[PDB]
């Protein structure tokens, strides 16, 4: 018996939008990038957010690491990005990257399941974010957003003492 | 009666893991390519890692195998790749090979279920992987990540006779 | 209630790969082809494999006849093939062919269900394999593989007598 | 009533046309598989009983004898170690090895080489060897290669 | 009442395996020594294998560790070896180290139960092994086989997201 | 309660003498060696016994590999031996050897549990037996006996046919 | 389907390369054991059926025949008492003794001597004898010699 089916087209932004695995809070931050030179890779250091720079939470156990590239509309051809370990060989970073984003898929995003759980959160500093562009991109014209969950810093809920 | 249905799109790396069937164990490694001229094929001789150089483990049963090549982003055009027996004429292998990775198709991973089950690694020592470039490409601009899996050698869970 | 669904992209060569209907063994063989001339049909005789040329098995009842064309990577534009009855009109062979292969579908293969069961196996000799190419193809640059099941030649399992 | 193929096994047969032969000297020949089981998953199959029964051009004179063995040193003395000598003089030309190889892999057959011998020289292509070998049937061979090439 | 008893002697390599406690997994490797002068100690900086270079697995818990050096037979006299924290004065480490391999004693294997349980491999990156030669010895005449073990990284039993 | 015990001294050759694990027949053979030069290693090829040279039994699954060196009484100082993989570096063969024999232990023997099960028996050919001697040893003055079990060649129990 | 080894027994096989042979005269040869069962505990084992099937250099002309017997007097007449004559002329070269020796010790085989014969002389090493003998398996051979040498 051949069951029929209709495919509802999706308006943008509709969707399940995933969910954090239990007990892990999410946190998210920006990474603006330098202007690139044409068909040349770059490797921004993934500087950690200031409010998580405390030594108290650099022990945290990173989980899923969603990444989603963001574009100025004016940018033209293909643009690519991926997190990777600190290669002295920039292009080669794509070669062993677990997953890679692309502008051309009309779903520019990437997700790193099983890539980092449960590497310690302060050790993300060793990582870098690599970018590639097919044509000249003016400064700030591309911004890599990224989101990562981790065990909730429940010990951040207290007030600073004084005045107690 | 019709069934309504609504198609989520999923990010790179989001896909369900292809679990190894139980009791087996993975062995990943990668092979660099060299030179690769114009529209002409070349042979890479798949070489085993030092942890499999041991003579016990070379005669473990092979299970499923997977091959995905990693394109360097700057490389233009489509390059295809196959796993094959040492054919005399390198082109002919694409006429016989069970599968072929395609740079152009959205997924770039040839997998060989069934085609290799039960093979000795003493056969896999005597086997080649072919590259076909549609254009001239810079040396070591392409490296092929493959993994085979085999019943785990048992010395992984023991020390050694401390007396020696 | 609109049930959601994710579409796993397939890596090449993954798949159910069909199955022979019970009691029929499969057999498979090659058919290399002559160099074509541009936009001209050709009609290779489907010479039967040598190990099935025995008069004992030319009575066998052919079933499904899978066909899958194989290519040298260098070949450019569209290429087509189909089995057909012995026309003196070569192009017209496509006109009544039950099914036809094409390079452009990114799934170049063809299958002849209900096309031959249960025509007698030796009478496949009357058939021919027609080919068409949009541009010049150098010799041996295309090879039509084909697979066909049939009742198992169970009487081929014996040894030759002497020495009994 | 040919001897039954062992259950769970399946015979394969092939010729291998002879290299030209000189008198007295035992010109060698190498066994090679049909292209169909060159592939390694097939190279790992397990051998059953094996036999050869060379067929000749009717005009052939004198005698010829053919024996399997691993290649070694001088390569004319292979007969002395050879398990059985197929021959023309005997009422039955054939030679059988129902022992010899049981439990061997097909992948080891590549190392052994049939040896031919003749008294006076015989013209090439006037003699053929017809190996027939029994082996466990490959697991894949019951169905189609997947359509998604 | 006395108990009679009769002492079998046992061959090299005959001894009962020291099994890793469950769920953990071994990682063996070896470190060459260089030069090693007269009756003076030297430091070897224990370096990790490429399969542990990955940032997930470096923060796995360490369990028990084992060190047995392999004397080249031609070497004369006794050489001792230890595992120790980067002491300023190399000799002083033999004054603090929990154990020491002895060339002269019949067994040549120092093992550290308890002394290392719970260590991060990010600590073991920053740790040294000392050699003490009683005589002048030729370069690379001594290599130290050690293995540490750690809860198995889980990527050993999965492929990779084939889509990428 | 401190239980007393007497230690019976053993006359030579008394003892349990081990036992083959079930279903595996033992086989044993000689390996005579060339005259050595003083404090120089040698590496005899481990030529397999003639009666096991048949292709039928080179598939066999080696188990335990007992080795026991045998001496002419006149030989003086320390003598050593070990099986090993085919190094181009002779002395280094001791460095990774799983176990090693020595004349000085007054129990000169060695045993390779977990060293080869279940490496295929014909592939022992790749191995070599390394020897070392502290002083000049005249030819044939040392002979390495070795014993190894394997699945019984039950198909060797038949007679040769003719006369059937 | 080779004839089954009797249960509780185990075959042993060996060649014994021939001494040089002269025409008409029957040059003798002595049977000798493989070095492996020279040892006396093995010399006391009990024989089963025994057979020989000499293999020849293919170039050998004429005929040759080989027969077992106890050594005696003139030593050329050994054939007349010999139980069966292995020969080249016969369709099967082999000779069998499924009776002959059952219940004999291996230690008595040392006394008997295979006799070779030829018409015209044959060059040495051009003929080999392949004794195959069945005997009860030694009790020790299932395990390691004790480590404490």
């Amino acid at each position: 018996r051949v069951q029929p089916v209709i495919v509802e087209p999706l308006a943008a932004g509709q969707g399940k939008a995933i969910k954090a695995i239990a007990g892990y809070s999410i946190s998210k931050w920006e990474a603006s990038s330098d202007a690139i030179t044409a068909k040349a890779t770059n490797a921004m250091s993934i500087t950690l957010p200031h409010e998580l720079s405390s030594e108290k939470n650099k022990e945290l156990k990173v989980g899923r690491v969603l990444l989603w590239l963001g574009l100025l509309p004016s940018v033209a051809g293909r643009i690519k990005a991926c997190v990777a370990e600190k290669q002295a060989q920039a292009e080669a970073a794509f070669q062993v990257a677990l997953a890679v984003a692309d502008s051309s898929k009309e779903v520019v995003a990437a997700m790193y399941t099983d890539a980092f759980r449960g590497a310690t959160l302060g050790d993300l500093l060793n990582l870098q974010i690599y970018l590639y562009a097919s044509e000249a991109v003016p400064a700030k014209a591309v911004v890599v957003h990224l989101e990562v969950e981790h065990v909730r810093p429940t010990f951040d809920d207290f007030f600073t003492p004084v005045y107690r």
